[PDB]
C-alpha cells in the first residue's frame, strides 16, 4: 500500500519530533518561543499518533463505507505531513536551539517560631544521642515543603546537640554539586587560608576533612538536601568512622537513599489542624492575634492547606498582601489551590519542579496521571496501574510482568515522595495510595495547561461545560459529577483518548443517554465508568475498536455479548455487576492482549476450543463458575496469577468419573504462576458437606488463599498446613464450621497472616511450633470462641493481635502472652512491636 | 469549506506571533531592528485578530447573497493576512533569529544629600519609631510610587544627628531589581574587614553567620535595605541580621506595599511635596542660590502644580527649563507641554525610573496598566467600571472557581499595592471604589500606549493636532475622546479597526439626533462604547449592527424601552442604560446572551419572557420591577450577587392569600449566591405600611442591605437581627418610620456599619448584645434624635460617628463619651483609637 509508504515516511518524522520533546522536557525552557514550539510539535505528534492508529486499526479490520473509511484516513495523513513540513521549514530557527547548546541557592528557614516540630526534634535528637560507636546516619525524609530543613536547623541549632556534638558542620548538599568546592567549604570552616590547597587533590582534601573532624569529640554532619546515593558515597570518605559515636543528619525527598543510610528513615510529620491554624495566624498578624472576623474563613485556609507547612507559609503571603477584610479571605479560602501554584509560581511551583524535573521522562505521564483523580480522594493501587498499562505509559519489554513493572514506578514515586500511600496488603504491597493537595494542584496545573495531559469537565459556580472549539483539542476527559447532563449536550471529541468517571457516588445513566460516550468519543482507549450503573449495553460500545480498559458497573445486564469480542486491543476488564451469573459471551480468548478479567458474580466464561495463539498476558480471572475451571481454560493461560471461583464449591472436589478422586481442583494446581486463590460458596442447601482435596493436588506455588461460606471441616486444616508456599490465610462467614480446632504437629511453615470472622468455633488448641512465622492474627465476631492456645507467645514473627467479640479470658491469655514476649526480649531479642486492638473499645469496659 | 481550514493556518502563526510579542516583551533590549520587528508583527496580528472575530460573527450569523458576498470580503481579507505573514518570514529571519535564541547595572542611584525640602516632618516621624518600637528587629518600611522620594527620605533618614548617635553600627545596603546575595554580604564584611579575598571558598551559608558574628559585636544596628523588590528578597538577606535583643532595626525602602507589609503591618507610606514645597524644589533646582525672577515667578508655579508633588517630576522640568532658556514665553510654552519633557524628550532620567516598575508587570497586568492611561490626568476612575472595562477588552484570562469581577479586582488590587495606582475612595466593607493615576504614570502609559505598543489613541483638537484623517484611522485601535464628539462625529469619520470609543469626559453631552448613528457607522468592529456621557435620545437599527460589542453604557433622557433588535448583540457582557425615565422596559432577548455578566440601569427595569438553558455569568440585574422578580427568573440567574428593586414593592412583601407562600419576596431567598440586596419604594398610598417577611425567608449569604421609602416601622428591625451573615445596613429618608427605636437581647451577629438618613428617629434604646462587630454608624440629618445609648461606649470595634448640626443633648452626650473614654484610657484601658469630628469649629469648640 502507498499509504503504508507515507505512513512510513510519518513515522520518521514522528521520531525526530519525539526526539525533540525528550530532549525539550530534559531542562525546563524559559523562553515563550520555544513554550510555543514544544506545544505546537507536541501537539502535531499527538494527533499524528491518533491518525497513524486510526490507519493500523483499519488496516486491521481490512486484513480481518471500508473503502470511503480508509481514504478518510489517507486524507488525514496527508494533512499530517503538510503540518510536519511546515513545521521542519518555517520553525526551523527554534529546532536549532535544542539541537544544539546555574546558581547555587542554598534555603532559608525559621530560626524562631517553629510551630509543631518540638516532639519531631526531640525524636531525632534522642536517635542522634543514642546508637552504635559508629558513623551513623539519621535521615530525615518527607514531601516538598514539608518542613525538613526547618527540623535539621532546629536540632543543629538546639542547645542539647550544640553541648552534645562539639564539632558542627552544615553542608548543602543539592541535585547538582562539585565534590571538591564541597570539600574546600568544609575545610574554610576550619582554617582561613583556604588558597592553601590550590593543587591538592581531591583525594587529600578528603583525607585534610578526616583531620580535622577528629580533633575533638563527637561531630554532627547535616548533609542537606542529598538526592542521590553516589553524592553520599562521594562524601563520606571525608567523615571518618574512628568509633566516637559520630553523625551524620541528613535531609532528603528520597525515601530509597535514606534506607540505604539507615533502615529506619524519619519520616516527618504534617501539621495538625490546630498547628495550621497557628502558623497561619503567627504568619499573617505576627504577634497580635486574628480577629474573629477573620477566624472563620481563616481556619478553613489552614485546613485547606493539608499541615503542609510550606504551603501555609505561601498562602500567608497573598493573604498578608490582599488585606484583613472577611471578604477577600473567603474568597482566597476557595482558591487555596490557585494561590499556591498559579498565583505563586517560584515558591511551590519551583519547589515541586525540582522532584518533577528529576523524574524519568516515562515516570513523568504517570505521575501527573494520579492528578486526574479528585483531590483529596482514595486511589487504589490495582486501579492506578492498571489505568497506566491501558494508557500506554508503561513501555516494557523484559522479563517482568508489566504489573510488577508499573508497581516499582509506584513505588518509585513514593520513594521520591511524590505519592503518599495510606493503606497497605498484609504482604506489605501498597493496597491505597494518595497525593497530597499541593502536589495535586501541580499535576492539575502541570498536566491541564502546560501539557494538555488531561482535562476536568465541570459547570461550577460560573465556568460551564467545555464548547465545541475546546472538546476538538481535548485529549482526556476527567469527570467527577453532572455526567448525564454533560452528555445531554451531545458533545463530539474527535481526539478523546479516555474517559475517566473520578466521581465518588454511583450514577445512573439514564435509557437515553447510555450510548452517549461510545458516541461522543470514538477513539476512546479508556474509560473508566465504575462509578455510572449502565443498565443496558449498546451497539456503539462495541464499535470502541481502541479500547483498552473498559470498568463499569451494572444493575441489570446479566451477559456480554458476542460483538464485545470486536475490541481485539481490551486489556482490563471489570464489570461490577449486581446479579449472581455473568455468561461472557465474547470471544474474550482472542484478545491477545487481555490482562484482567474482574467481576463479583459467576463468570462463565466462553468455550476454548474451536487464531491459534494463547492467551499469554491474561493474569487475573477473579470469580469465575466452578464449572469453567477446566483443563482447556487453564491451559490457555499458562500465567495466571490470581482465580477466583464463586458459587457451588461442591462440584470443584467431586470426584470424577474414572475412578480417580482428582476433581476439577486439580486442573487448578497446573497453574504454575497461581499465587492468589480464592473460593467463595452460596449452596447452603446441598446435602453434602465439603472436603477439601488433599495437599498434593492444591497448586504448590499458592501463596494467598481466601475460603467464604464453604463449611468445611476444621479438620482439613491440617492439610491447609501441607501447603509448602501458602502465607496468608482468610477466612470469612464460617467457612470452617465445628465446634472444636485442636491442630496437629506442625504445618504451616511460612503463613504470616490468619484472618478470621463469625463460626461456630468454640475451642483452639495448638503447639509450639504450629506457627513459625505467623505475624498478624486475626479474629473478629467469633463469640463462641473460649480461649486462645499460650503457644502463641512462642511465635517469634508475632507483631498484632487483633480480637472482636471476644473472651476476657481471651484477654487474659492475651496478657501473658505480651508479658512472656516480653520477657524474652529482655534477654536481647529486639523487639517486635507488639500490639492488641479490641473494637469497639467501649466493650468490655 | 476551506475558509475555515485557513483560517487554523492563520491561527497557528497567530500562536507563534503572540509568543513572539511576549518573549520580546521580557527583555527590552537596545537592538533597534528588532523594535521594528515587534511593531511589524504586533500590527499583523492585531488584523488578523480582527478578520478572525469578523470571520466568527459571520459564521455565527449564517448558521444570502449578502453574506456570500461578506463570505468573500472575509477570505480576501485573510488572504492578505495569510500573504503578510509569509513576508514576515521571508524577510525577517534574522529577527526571529535574535529572540528564538538567549544571552555594571549595580551603581547605587544618586541623590540629593543637601537642600532637601519638605521630608523634615517625615524623617521626624521615622526616626521616632525607628527609636522607639519593642525589642527584637523590626522593619520599618517606607513605600511610595516610582520618583517619590524614598532614597533621599532613607538618606535623610540615615545621617541624622540622633540615627548616627543612638546606634552602634548602621550599614546602607543597596538591593536591587536583580542582586547576588553572596555580593552583599561581602560589602558588609568589607566594612569591617578589607581582607575580603580570603571568603572565595567560603559558602554564602558562613557569609551570612560572618555577618551576624561582624553586626553581633556591639549594640544596635540599623540597616538600610534600599529598594527591595519582592518578599524572597527579604527573607534571604534577613538571615545576615542578628537577633540578640538590643532593639535592631531596619529601614526598607520598596515600591511595593505587599512587601512592606509583610516586614511591618504597618508601613510607613510616604507623602507627597506640597504646592509650596513643589515650587520650592525647583526653584532651588533652576536657579540655585539665585531667587526666580518676578516675571518668572508666575509660569513657574504653574508648573510646579504640573508635577503633583513629586520630586522626580519637578526635578526632570528643572533640567528642561534650564535648556529652555529663562523668558516668559518659553516657561508658559512648557506649562502647556509638561507631560512631553518628562517622558517624550528625556527617556534619560525619569522614563527608565518608571519602566522599572513596568517591565517588572506580568503580561496581564501590563495592558491593564496602561488602559488607566486612558482616563484623563487627574480623573477619578471607577473601580467597577474600571474592572468591567478590562474584563470586556480581554486583559482578564481566568479558568478556576472565582468570577472574572473578583480576579480583575485583585489585578486592581496588585497594581495598587505596587504603587502604580492610587487609591482615593474605599467602600464601607474596604473594597476599592474610586482610583486614580498619578501624572507622571498617566503620561508614560499615554506615551507606551501610543507610540510604542498602540494599545489606544486620543482625539482632541489643539494647537497643532487636529482631528486625524482617514489614513490615521486606519491604524487607530483604540479611541478616546474627551470633548467636541459631535464635532469629531459629524466628518463621517471610517475607521474599520477601532476596537474600543471610550468617552472619558465628565459633562454628558446631548447628541444632536442627526448624529447618533455615527458611532456604529463609523466602526462596525466596536467592541467597547463607553458612551455614558452621553445622551442618547432615541435607537438606530445601526447600533444593532455591532455585534462585537461586549460593554455598552449609554445615558438616555427619551428612551423608555430597549429595542427587541438589540438582543441581536450576543456577545454583550455589560449593559448599562442610565435613563432620566421613572421605568425602563427591556424588550431585548437578554436571556439569550450566554456572556451577559451586568445589566445596570437607574429606572425599575421590566425584564421580557425567559421562555434549560442558564445564565451562568449573570453577577448583576440592579433595579428591577418586583413583579419580574418570578422564582422563574432566578432559575435562569444562580450566580447573582447584587440585586435591586425599584417601585411598588408592596408586590413583594403582600401575602398569597390564595393559599401558598408564594410571595416574590420568598424567590429572593432562593438565590445562594446573593450578597446586597436593594429595595426602593415608589408608593405610599398604602393603607398600612409594609411589613417585613420573617427572617428565614430572606437570603441567608446577604451581607449588605439597603431600603429606600419603605416606611418599615422601627419594631421591624429586630427581625432583620436573625439574619446570619449581614455587615452592612443602609438607609435613606423615610426607610423607616417612627419616633421610638427598639431592640431585642442579641441579634445582628455580624454587623459592621449602619448608615441611616432623614429618619423620625427621636428616642433610642438599645443593648451591648445588637453591635458585637460594628464599627461605623452614621445619623445623617438625624438631627432629631435626643441622646445616644450608653452601651455604645461599651462597643470596642466602634470607629467614627459623625453628625452635624444636631441637637444639644446629643452633643453633650458625645462630650460624656469623649471624657469618659479618656480618662479610662488614662486609668490603663486601651485605647480603640475612637475620633469625633465637628466642622465647622465655629459650633461645637
Ligand atoms: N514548623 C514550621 N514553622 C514555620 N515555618 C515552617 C515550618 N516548617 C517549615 N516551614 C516553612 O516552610 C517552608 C518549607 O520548609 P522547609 O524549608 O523546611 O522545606 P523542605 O522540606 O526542606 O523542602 P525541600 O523539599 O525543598 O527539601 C519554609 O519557608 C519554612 O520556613
Ligand atoms: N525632598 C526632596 N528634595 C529635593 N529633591 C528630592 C527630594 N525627594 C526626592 N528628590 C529628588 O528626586 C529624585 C528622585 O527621588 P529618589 O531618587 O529619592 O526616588 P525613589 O523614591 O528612591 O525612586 P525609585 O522608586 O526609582 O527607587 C532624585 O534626583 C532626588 O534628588
Amino acid at each position: 500500500l502507498g499509504i503504508q509508504g507515507e505512513v512510513e515516511n510519518l513515522l520518521t518524522d514522528l521520531n525526530y519530533f519525539n526526539a525533540f520533546l525528550k530532549e525539550a522536557a530534559k531542562s525546563r525552557r524559559e523562553n515563550e518561543v520555544l513554550k510555543e514550539l514544544v506545544k505546537k510539535i507536541r501537539k502535531v505528534v499527538n494527533d499524528a499518533e491518533d491518525s497513524i492508529d486510526k490507519f493500523v486499526v483499519e488496516a486491521k479490520r481490512h486484513d480481518d463505507t471500508h473503502v470511503a473509511r480508509a481514504k478518510g484516513v489517507a486524507d488525514e495523513i496527508k494533512s499530517i505531513r503538510e503540518r510536519v513540513k511546515e513545521i521542519r521549514d518555517n520553525d526551523a530557527y527554534g529546532l536549532q536551539a535544542i539541537t544544539l547548546d546555574e546558581e547555587r541557592k542554598a534555603p532559608v528557614v525559621e530560626e524562631d517560631d517553629v510551630v509543631g516540630f518540638d516532639d519531631e526534634a526531640k525524636t531525632v535528637i534522642d536517635r542522634l544521642i543514642g546508637g552504635s560507636d559508629y558513623v551513623e546516619v539519621v535521615p530525615v525524609v518527607g514531601m516538598p515543603g514539608l518542613g525538613k530543613t526547618t527540623l535539621a536547623y532546629k536540632i543543629y541549632k538546639d542547645p542539647k546537640v550544640e553541648y552534645e556534638f562539639f564539632t558542627r558542620v552544615w553542608v548543602y548538599v543539592s541535585q547538582t554539586f562539585k565534590r571538591r568546592e564541597i570539600f574546600l567549604n568544609i575545610i574554610s570552616k576550619f582554617t582561613r587560608n583556604t588558597k592553601q590547597y590550590d593543587d591538592t587533590p581531591e583525594d587529600d582534601l578528603a583525607n585534610e576533612v578526616k583531620e580535622l573532624l577528629g580533633k575533638g569529640g563527637k561531630y554532627l554532619i547535616v548533609l542537606d538536601d542529598v538526592w542521590t546515593m553516589e553524592a553520599w558515597d562521594r562524601i563520606k570518605i571525608a567523615f571518618p568512622n574512628n568509633g566516637k559515636r559520630n553523625r551524620v543528619l541528613m535531609t532528603t525527598r528520597q525515601s530509597n537513599v535514606a534506607k540505604r543510610c539507615n533502615d529506619k528513615p524519619h519520616d516527618l510529620k504534617f501539621l495538625t489542624k490546630d498547628e495550621s491554624w497557628e502558623l497561619l495566624e503567627k504568619k499573617v498578624f505576627h504577634k497580635e492575634k486574628c480577629p474573629p472576623e477573620l477566624e472563620l474563613p481563616g481556619i478553613s485556609i489552614a485546613e485547606k492547606c493539608m499541615g503542609l507547612p510550606l504551603a501555609i507559609v505561601v498562602i500567608a503571603g497573598a493573604l498578608i498582601g490582599k488585606g484583613k477584610t472577611t471578604r477577600e479571605w473567603e474568597l482566597v479560602a476557595a482558591s487555596v489551590g490557585e494561590h499556591l501554584i498559579n498565583r505563586d509560581p517560584e515558591n511551590c511551583k519551583k519547589l515541586v519542579q525540582m522532584s518533577y524535573d528529576r523524574l524519568p521522562y516515562d515516570l513523568k505521564a504517570c505521575f501527573l496521571y494520579c492528578g486526574a483523580f479528585p483531590g483529596g480522594s482514595q486511589i487504589p493501587a490495582k486501579k492506578l496501574i492498571r489505568l497506566w498499562i491501558a494508557e500506554g505509559f508503561i513501555q516494557y519489554q523484559g522479563p517482568l510482568a508489566l504489573e510488577d513493572v508499573a508497581e516499582d514506578h509506584l513505588n518509585d514515586l513514593v520513594n521520591r515522595n511524590l505519592v503518599m500511600v495510606t493503606q497497605r496488603s498484609c504482604s506489605g504491597q501498597i493496597k491505597t495510595c494518595r497525593v497530597h493537595d499541593m502536589l495535586h494542584e501541580f499535576c492539575r496545573h502541570e498536566a491541564m495547561m502546560e501539557e494538555n495531559l488531561f482535562q476536568e469537565i465541570k459547570q461550577g459556580q460560573e465556568r460551564s461545560f467545555p464548547g465545541k472549539q475546546e472538546l476538538a483539542t481535548y485529549r482526556r476527559l476527567c469527570i467527577q459529577s453532572l455526567i448525564p447532563e454533560f452528555l445531554s449536550m451531545k458533545p463530539s471529541g474527535e481526539h478523546v483518548r479516555s474517559f475517566l468517571c473520578v466521581g465518588s457516588k454511583k450514577i445512573d445513566m439514564p435509557p437515553n443517554e447510555i450510548p452517549s460516550i461510545p458516541k461522543a468519543f470514538p477513539l476512546l482507549r479508556v474509560l473508566d465508568a465504575e462509578s455510572i450503573k449502565f443498565s443496558r449495553f449498546s451497539r456503539e460500545f462495541f464499535k470502541l475498536f481502541h479500547l483498552r480498559y473498559i470498568a463499569l458497573s451494572t444493575d441489570k445486564i446479566k451477559t456480554i455479548p458476542a460483538d464485545f469480542g470486536n475490541l481485539w486491543n481490551i486489556q482490563t476488564l471489570i464489570v461490577e455487576t449486581q446479579q449472581a451469573t455473568l455468561d461472557i459471551k465474547a470471544d474474550i480468548w482472542n484478545m491477545t492482549r487481555l490482562r484482567h478479567v474482574c467481576t463479583n458474580a459467576s463468570a462463565t466464561l466462553p468455550s476454548t476450543k474451536r487464531d491459534n495463539l494463547v492467551n499469554r498476558c491474561l493474569q487475573t480471572l477473579s470469580t469465575i463458575a466452578p464449572e469453567c475451571c477446566t483443563a482447556e481454560v487453564f491451559t490457555r493461560t499458562p500465567n495466571l496469577k490470581k482465580l477466583g471461583v464463586r458459587g457451588k464449591i461442591d462440584a470443584l472436589l467431586e470426584s470424577s468419573k474414572d475412578g480417580s478422586g482428582s476433581g476439577l481442583f486439580s486442573n487448578i494446581g497446573k497453574l504454575g504462576c497461581l499465587e492468589y486463590l480464592k473460593l467463595v460458596n452460596d449452596t447452603r442447601l446441598s446435602s453434602k458437606p465439603l472436603h477439601l482435596p488433599p495437599a498434593y493436588i492444591f497448586p504448590q506455588k499458592l501463596k494467598k488463599l481466601s475460603l467464604v461460606d464453604t463449611w468445611f471441616e476444621w479438620k482439613d486444616m491440617s492439610i491447609l498446613g501441607l501447603l509448602p508456599e501458602l502465607e496468608v490465610l482468610k477466612l470469612k462467614e464460617n467457612a470452617f464450621k465445628g465446634q472444636s480446632w485442636e491442630q496437629e504437629d506442625g504445618g504451616f511453615p511460612r503463613l504470616q497472616v490468619l484472618w478470621i470472622e463469625r463460626t461456630d468455633l468454640t475451642s483452639w488448641k495448638a503447639s509450639s511450633g504450629n506457627f513459625p512465622r505467623l505475624k498478624h492474627l486475626a479474629l473478629i465476631s467469633c463469640d463462641k470462641l473460649e480461649e486462645l492456645p499460650a503457644e502463641l507467645a512462642d511465635v517469634k514473627n508475632l507483631q498484632l493481635i487483633e480480637l472482636q467479640s471476644s473472651s476476657e479470658s481471651a484477654a487474659r491469655s492475651a496478657r501473658a502472652i505480651l508479658k512472656r514476649n516480653q520477657e524474652k526480649e529482655q534477654d536481647g531479642d529486639k523487639g517486635t512491636g507488639f500490639k492488641l486492638s479490641i473494637f469497639p473499645h467501649d466493650l468490655g469496659l
